């Protein structure tokens, strides 16, 4: 787990401020997960996580969105720059 809270920030429909997209720690998977976020196919989508108020270090994470639809963003405290963004129903 590691942190008390982790939130997702980034380009629209995310924001770079606030806590509109909090993650919840999934105990059975051992990873932090967002709620589903609708993204448009074909874009280079930039985002970061903020963990107990600490910005993820480095360049923004980048996800090349393969198709329009809903995605769940995952954060692994042990592999913090991984791009794990899972398409969902």
């Amino acid at each position: 787990q590691v942190y008390d809270k982790v939130v997702l920030r980034g380009e629209s429909p995310l924001r770079w401020d606030g806590e509109n997209h909090p993650l919840t720690f999934d105990e059975s998977e051992g990873l932090w997960k967002s709620e589903p976020v609708t993204l448009s196919g074909g874009i280079q989508f930039e985002y970061k996580f903020v963990m107990d108020n600490e910005w993820l270090a480095g360049d923004n994470l980048r996800f090349q969105v393969p198709q329009t639809g809903d995605y769940v963003f995952y954060f692994d405290p042990s592999d913090q720059r991984k791009v794990d963004v899972r398409p969902v129903t």
